[PDB]
């Protein structure tokens, strides 16, 4: 091409999203591992919402 970065970006971005979609949840497996230092290696992001607003306020 003569500088077409849309065909290479639109094609990659597509295969990229799907990758991040699942690859994302994976990162979660690590988070729960943190709670393992207290009781069990189980945790969630629901109770973490408290920070959602905090970070936003900052």
């Amino acid at each position: 091409e003569t500088g077409t970065l849309i065909v290479n970006s639109v094609l990659l971005f597509l295969a990229f999203v799907v990758f991040l979609l699942v690859t994302l949840a994976i990162l979660t497996a690590l988070r729960l591992a943190a709670y393992a230092a207290n009781i069990v290696n189980v945790s969630l992001v629901k109770p973490t919402v408290y920070v959602y607003s905090r970070v936003k306020n900052l």
